């Protein structure tokens, strides 16, 4: 799907590229884990592949299985439309009882709605009943998974929740959704407990790509020693 050759990303409308020499691809039928340090150009790569940055020096050939499809996404900072929880998650799409139950189970929405006086009918966000960081992160994650897109981007949903139970439940739900729906995904986070197992990692470290390959290259780079310790 994703194809980048020149690899230029610039927030300034002229000069000073924040991400350069990035030559990576994200082929369809995949579940990509993203591994990298803090502030090394991780979310910038996701936005550049989305086409929300100045594409000055590089090529972007997009085609699903250069035309863009409705790619699902959820930024690191979440976003909760001031409406009901059902509308905040379905997001102007047809409502199905089967898939809503599956999503609300994997995303742990029944315990969450219990913390609310209405749940699937309460108001949330600005000018509404307040929320918590974990609840907002999980609500955003559910909306990305329920939208039935050719891809699904999860910008650090595991980092948001310190608890291991929520992280393990979310990881199991992501695996189940990807296996039972056959849709690509990409998790941009720092949770290395699963990335070298059955994911095709790609590292853009210190403002440039290090290696864009499969899990085989993880045994030929001498870098996962800290992830396994
Ligand atoms: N929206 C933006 N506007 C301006 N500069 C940006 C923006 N996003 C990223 N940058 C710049 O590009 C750099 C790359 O950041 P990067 O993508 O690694 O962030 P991150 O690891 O996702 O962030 P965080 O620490 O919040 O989790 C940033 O340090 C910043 O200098």
């Amino acid at each position: 799907c994703v194809q980048i050759i020149g690899g230029f990303f610039t927030w300034t409308p002229d000069g000073i590229p924040t991400l350069s020499n990035i030559t990576i691809r994200i082929p369809r039928g995949q579940l990509t884990m993203i591994v990298g340090q803090v502030g090394c150009g991780k979310s910038s790569l996701l936005l550049a592949t989305l086409g929300e940055m100045q594409k000055v020096s590089g090529a972007v050939f997009w085609n699903s299985n250069r035309s863009r499809g409705p790619v699902a996404y959820a930024s690191q900072k979440p976003w909760l439309l001031n409406a009901t929880v059902e509308e905040n998650i379905t997001f102007e799409s047809p409502f199905n009882k089967q898939r809503y139950k599956m999503v609300i189970e994997a995303c742990s929405l029944q315990p969450d709605i219990d913390i609310l006086p209405h749940g699937d009918q309460t108001q949330i966000g600005e000018r509404g009943i307040n929320l918590s960081g974990g609840q907002r992160q999980r609500i955003s994650v559910a909306r990305a998974l329920y939208q039935q897109t050719n891809v699904v981007f999860l910008d650090d949903p595991f980092s948001a929740l310190d608890v291991h139970l929520s992280d393990h439940l979310m990881q199991a739900g992501i695996l189940e959704l990807l296996r039972d729906d056959k849709r690509t995904v990409v998790l941009v986070t720092h949770k290395l407990q699963y990335l070298p197992h059955a994911d095709w990692i790609i590292a853009m470290k210190d403002g440039t790509i290090q290696r864009e390959g499969t899990l085989k290259d993880f045994q030929r780079s001498e870098c996962q020693l800290f992830e396994h310790w």
